[PDB]
């Protein structure tokens, strides 16, 4: 349960990341 | 950006979903 | 296991598919 | 695209990472 808890919440804000990269280009 | 957007919302959405999941704890 | 990687395995189909759509730039 | 395309190839893996790591099942 836990490592993939932590590995999904990544995912979770590895797609929020291209949400906030689309609303310009590719921010960093 | 809007399709592409809706999308990623769902992948967040099919992720915590996923979480919800790993809480029962070895079932299906 | 298996219900989680076939949920897993459907966030690599979707998220294919988001590369597909975005290929097309003009679509939706 | 091009940026929005390593991104989603990114979580594409990082999703195919969480397969190779439930295949322990009772370590991670």
């Amino acid at each position: 349960i836990q490592a993939i808890k932590k590995e999904l919440t990544q995912i979770k804000q590895k797609v929020d990341s291209l949400l906030e990269n689309l609303e310009k280009i590719e921010k960093e």
